[PDB]
């Protein structure tokens, strides 16, 4: 393993940062194989790196258009000479907005193979990272009865207004 | 690759919710390897099978006590025939409740490799699957100043006494 081995899986993280950006879904598929699997936080599967580039332009023109990624490596480990793992710390800026919004915040891990055509990234899981304290208001909503969480969405309704 | 191969894979899914179950961190920890990266759903890391198992047994004995898993497989693919990627369902039901918290809902990525010693799972990113109705709620409610959060979480505490 070298240290270009090393530069080339995380640019990879920068690569994708840049694409969401400048809302690029081709960019943003680009380290990614043919074979890949990415899933989403909500448990969409994508198939590869033309899928992923399908999805995320579609995505980037509508429903996160004006957002903003930010992002830096956790770790890197080389399995072996051909494997690697990469967790990623990822933060949403969502339009209008200067600020990230946790619930946005993401840890994704990034599968890295080192195949006939160099490195690639054959799988993805890009899931939401909770705070215990954001996991406990949640146990807390969940242990609620239907009509007692229906007072609770409809205050935050009535507070957004407002 | 054959059959023994992906059944050996699917088999950890099994092993890991019956030892979650019996409340037992070494059965848990069993099918990793000694270098696996195992990440929370709050972004712990722990580094190798002991402890994958001292961490595990710590929270079977105490902050997840009396818990139950459930689980099942979403997909298993072969990058290779020494590299898997397993993706499973699992939730969760609290103490004293016959039912799964939606709090708990989550989606783990296992990479799994073949080795010297056979397969042993080698990274796994066990985060919470959010549905798109949890993840604009919690984006309207990160949106709220931090009075208006108050109100609601206040509301919450008020609702569970009661
Ligand atoms: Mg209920
Ligand atoms: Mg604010």
């Amino acid at each position: 393993t070298t240290t270009a081995d090393e530069s080339a899986i995380r640019a990879f993280h920068r690569q994708m940062i840049d694409a969401w950006n400048r809302g690029s879904g081709e960019g943003f598929a680009a380290p990614f194989s043919e074979t890949a699997d990415f899933i989403t936080f909500e448990g969409t599967h994508l198939k590869g790196r033309k899928e992923i580039a399908a999805f995320h332009q579609q995505a980037f023109d509508t429903v996160v258009k004006g957002t903003r990624l930010e992002g830096e490596v956790d770790f890197v480990r080389f399995v072996n000479s051909q494997l690697a793992l990469m967790l990623v710390v990822i933060r949403v800026i969502l339009p209008g907005q200067t600020e990230t919004s946790a619930s946005r915040d993401s840890l994704p891990l990034y599968v890295v193979t080192k195949g006939d055509e160099g490195w690639q990234i054959e799988g993805l899981l890009n899931t939401r990272k909770l705070t215990l304290e954001r996991q406990f208001f949640l146990d807390d909503f969940d242990s609620l009865s239907a009509e007692a969480q229906r007072q609770v969405t409809d205050l935050v309704a009535s507070l957004k207004q407002s």
